[PDB]
């Protein structure tokens, strides 16, 4: 499923997305924009034969079980398949874990690269919020 921008911001706020750990909604929407471009089914495989799933592209090495990842842990305690649904719950609950694992939002390479130190409030633009 592909979320329109405001519907996703919407969904995130609802899951207590904004200012969570001092990260404003804007940061989250931006992260998802450049991680998966709002597609819940997005997947990227990594050389180390690990995989990134969902809207926030969580890694199978440490966060979810996709089986196939050699030296893997399942810190969120869920099948990587869970992260590919239409409801955001699973991705947001996991993200919450990852965000406070000692690197803030730096965990997301795309956020880091494309959202960090930018006017993120733009991502919440014309949003009935």
């Amino acid at each position: 499923k592909v979320f329109g921008r405001c519907e996703l911001a919407a969904a995130m706020k609802r899951h207590g997305l904004d200012n969570y750990r001092g990260y404003s909604l804007g940061n989250w929407v931006c992260a998802a924009k450049f991680e998966s471009n709002f597609n819940t089914q997005a997947t990227n495989r990594n050389t180390d034969g690990s995989t990134d799933y969902g809207i926030l592209q969580i890694n199978s090495r440490w966060w979810c079980n996709d089986g196939r990842t050699p030296g893997s842990r399942n810190l969120c305690n869920i099948p990587c398949s869970a992260l590919l649904s239409s409801d955001i719950t699973a991705s947001v609950n996991c993200a919450k874990k990852i965000v406070s694992d000692g690197n803030g939002m730096n965990a997301w390479v795309a956020w880091r690269n494309r959202c960090k130190g930018t006017d993120v409030q733009a991502w919440i633009r014309g949003c009935r919020l």
